């Protein structure tokens, strides 16, 4: 390691509420632009289930499948010494 993105990580439980899914879909979304292979097509659909921010929504086979594969990708560096702008000191 040297310098690049940050350690993008998320919790893991079998009781994701709309509020928990919502925040997630946002993480995977932003992460998507910072991590490929991530999917947020089925994750967002889960919301269509309920609106209450206290409604426990489970992850569908395809939702838990992608989420998993995602949490794994975040293990990549993405960025790291590959820009070189302008600096001279030592």
């Amino acid at each position: 390691d040297k310098w690049t993105v940050q350690p993008i990580v998320l919790p893991e439980k079998d009781s994701w509420t709309v509020n928990d899914i919502q925040k997630l879909v946002g993480k995977l979304n932003w992460a998507s632009q910072i991590y490929p292979g991530i999917k947020v097509r089925q994750l967002s659909k889960l919301l269509r289930g309920t609106k209450a921010l206290t409604e426990v929504i489970p992850l569908t086979e395809e939702a838990e499948l992608e989420l998993a594969e995602n949490r794994e990708i975040l293990k990549e560096p993405v960025h790291g010494v590959y820009l070189e702008h302008h600096h001279h000191h030592h």
